[PDB]
């Protein structure tokens, strides 16, 4: 019997229903667009589960006793084993809402909010919003367009490497002792991704060391020319407090130069600007934070969800709380809160929900 958790599935890379998947993903982007919640969560749970199945989905039988998959869903389902395409995701694509929406928010620094105002003001294309003299850019936004082709091209493993070498090259120079991991995506076994993020944490630095190492850090790169953007957003984490966006580890989001010659792969301007993300945690919340930072996003939302509603535990990136003993749970691995929690141990690379 599949689990309705992903936290109890293990999802790897090797999807045999991307059929199904692909057109399930796109509904619930368009739902994400249209601010409907619900019905983004109902297709974000079918698409997941679809995920972990061992077999391709070839007639309707096959669904039979699978978790998450509603009438809506099951319609979606059906019309694809009919001929090949869904209907509702063509319609999706085709939508001039939703391709205005994901063009502009392809740009680093552009939300819901930012997407909205322009399609409503009648722009349909990055050209004529960049040429635009009436419109205003926030510094994320004029970063966003200024390396946007860097940008909307993948981070492949290599680069990440190159990048991971950069990072720890900077973060030992100051404190030593470092551990730098680097999580999301790639931790995940992907060989592409968006961005690299990255977990620091030091068993030694004091609490004002490790508060003034991301500024270190960023200022180093700021001299040697390779900063190109930088929001390094101070910790909003308290120690003792119980375990959605207001309490958070020191983080910072950049825009690196990266040089074509610390690149060790097989294969214009000699450089490449990549995204990174990095986040500091005090030493004794390293296994929560790397829980928290490695995802999927969707496993994540599980696993807080499960915690809560099977075992009456408050779990986030900082901490995991047992509000029947009324005790905080320490952990100094990932396997130690899945014990906590009562769940097998599932690997990162597993963990693609
Ligand atoms: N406020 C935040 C920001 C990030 N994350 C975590 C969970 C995600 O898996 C990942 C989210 O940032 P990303 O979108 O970069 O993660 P990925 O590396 O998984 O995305 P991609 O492969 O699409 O580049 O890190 C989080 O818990 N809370
Ligand atoms: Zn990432
Ligand atoms: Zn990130
Ligand atoms: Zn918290
Ligand atoms: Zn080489």
């Amino acid at each position: 019997k599949i689990s309705q958790y992903a936290c109890q599935r293990r999802t790897t890379l090797n999807n045999y229903n991307q059929l199904f998947t692909d057109a399930l993903d796109i509904l619930a982007e368009n739902d994400e667009l249209r601010e409907n919640e619900g019905s983004c969560l109902a297709f974000m749970r079918a698409s997941s589960v679809l995920k972990s199945l061992p077999f391709p989905i070839t007639s309707m039988k096959d669904t039979e006793g699978i978790p998450c998959l509603g009438d809506k869903v099951k319609s979606i389902i059906e019309g694809i084993i009919e001929d090949g395409e869904s209907s509702e995701a063509k319609a999706v694509l085709n939508d001039e809402r939703y391709k205005s929406f994901k063009l502009f928010t392809s740009v680093f620094g552009v939300g819901l909010k930012t997407a909205e105002k322009w399609f409503r003001m009648g722009f349909r294309t990055l050209s004529k919003i960049q040429s635009d003299k009436s419109l205003r850019f926030t510094q994320m936004q004029k970063a966003g367009f200024l390396y946007y082709e860097d940008l909307v091209s993948c981070v492949n493993r290599p680069e990440a490497e190159a990048v991971s070498m950069l990072v720890k090259e900077a973060v030992v120079t100051f404190l030593p002792d470092a551990l730098v991991t680097m999580t999301g995506g790639f931790r995940r076994g992907k060989m592409t991704g968006h961005d690299v993020d990255f977990l620091i944490t030091s068993p030694e630095a004091t609490e004002d060391e490790e508060q003034q190492l991301l500024h270190k850090v960023t200022d180093f790169w700021k001299q040697q020319g390779l900063l190109l953007y930088c929001d390094i957003l101070e910790s909003t984490f308290e120690k003792f407090k119980q375990p959605d966006a207001l309490d958070h580890f020191q983080k910072c989001f950049l825009i690196l130069k990266l040089d074509h010659g610390r690149v060790h792969s097989e294969k214009g301007k000699g450089w490449k600007a990549i995204r990174v993300d990095l986040v500091m945690c005090p030493y004794d919340r390293r296994a929560f934070a790397l829980l928290g930072w490695t995802g999927s996003r969707q496993f994540e939302r599980d696993l807080r969800r499960y915690a809560t509603h099977e075992r009456k535990m408050m779990l986030d990136n900082h901490a995991l709380y047992d509000r029947t003993k009324r005790v905080f749970l320490e952990a100094e691995s990932e396997e130690e809160i899945f014990a906590h929690l009562g769940l097998d141990y599932i690997e990162p690379w597993e963990r693609n929900a």
